[PDB]
């Protein structure tokens, strides 16, 4: 069958063939088509996440609105997620909480229990969300505003994102994509309110590496120059990311912290205390490594938790990711796609006929 208005169909029972939806082909800027016609079965387990993620945003696209409060625009999106990718424990399922960061807050921020903000008009949300097949991770976010005075600081981040889309390869030094995406972005002057800003990347934000199971596998791709020159090797998966900012163009912790992520390197811990024990026992069956945050744990009946996530915090199991936040009064804004460097090309996966 087809899609239903409000979506429901699920990803993999509107392709019974099992082949899904390619994303945008692009050649870089016989043999190495043996090599990805291997892994094709990766390939499409990631465009079977990325279908998800195109429907899912696209749905949200059609209700967001100021009034409604950030905890049901999460739990609207999240559930409509839930259905596409057709959750099923870690086999398929969303790769992380859905990031709705406000106004200087760049990322990372998510509702937790009894938080009663409300989207405002002149608000500029980032919302990021992913879906995953079999740890195959889709991370792709886009802005959203109601006031067109962002625009065009809209405009400059989104520019300088496929500036870096575009740029990236096999054998591209790291530094490159980063210096690229920035003379990209500063070449925005923007006027909000009475006042003029020369956009600037958020430096201490940046693009990433994927590996299964792993939102952020290793590599950084800097959005500013001065960066590595480690180059992106052969099949490789990156989250290519840029945030432009009215601010410092500098993000520190701020606010009460709503993500949680396993760190991956850690092995069996044995843990005695009791609620400790058991809270992590929940977090490796339900989240193995995939980041989750304060909420996903309520949903699953749990309460009276925080000293044990906290305990698990400590103790290194687990790492927390608060909020990052620009200067109070100053804008940010962010676009991000995830990319297949594949031996015959490049594929922007996440890509859709939005953004
Ligand atoms: C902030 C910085 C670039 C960062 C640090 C460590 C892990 C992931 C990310 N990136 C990221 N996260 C997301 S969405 C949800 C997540 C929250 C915490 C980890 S993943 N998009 N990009
Ligand atoms: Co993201
Ligand atoms: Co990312």
């Amino acid at each position: 069958k087809v899609q239903t208005d409000p979506p429901s169909v699920p990803i993999c029972d509107l392709y019974p063939n099992g082949v899904f939806p390619k994303g945008q082909e692009c050649e870089y800027p016989e043999e190495k088509k043996a090599l990805d016609q291997a892994s094709e079965e990766i390939w499409n387990d990631f465009r079977e996440a990325a279908e998800a993620h195109r429907q899912v945003r696209k749905y949200v696209m059609s209700w967001i609105k100021p009034g409604m409060t950030m905890i049901e625009i999460c739990e609207k999106l999240e559930d409509c997620s839930r259905k596409l990718i057709k959750e099923n424990g870690l086999n398929a399922g969303l790769a992380f909480p859905t990031g709705c960061s406000l106004n200087n807050c760049a990322a990372h921020y998510t509702p937790n229990a009894g938080d009663t903000t409300v989207l405002q008009y002149d608000d500029i949300c980032k919302i990021d969300f992913g879906t995953h097949i079999s740890g195959r991770i889709i991370d792709c976010a886009f802005t959203v505003t109601f006031n067109p005075k962002y625009d065009t600081l809209l405009k400059a981040v989104k520019d300088a994102t496929n500036t870096g889309i575009k740029c990236a390869g096999i054998d591209v030094r790291l530094c490159d994509v980063g210096e690229a995406i920035q003379e990209v972005m500063e070449s925005y002057e923007v006027e909000i309110d009475g006042k003029t800003y020369q956009v600037k990347p958020i430096r201490n934000l940046n693009g990433h590496s994927i590996g299964q199971y792993r939102i952020h596998a290793g590599k950084t791709v800097p959005i500013i120059k001065g960066g590595e020159a480690t180059r992106m090797e052969e099949g490789e998966v990156y989250a290519i990311e840029t945030f432009g900012s009215t601010g410092k163009g500098v993000v520190h912790d701020d606010m009460e912290c709503s993500h949680y992520m396993k760190n991956f390197d850690v092995g069996h811990v044995p843990i005695r205390l009791p609620r400790t024990k058991h809270l992590l026992n929940v977090i490796n069956e339900n989240f193995g490594t995939l980041a989750f945050c304060r909420r996903w744990l309520d949903r699953l009946g749990e309460s009276k938790y925080l000293m044990a996530l906290k305990n698990l915090c400590d103790l290194g199991i687990v790492d927390p990711y608060p909020p990052l936040c620009d200067i109070k009064g100053s804008y940010t804004a962010q676009f991000e796609h995830t990319i297949l460097l594949r031996p015959t090309c490049k594929e922007v996966v996440s890509r859709g006929d939005d953004y």
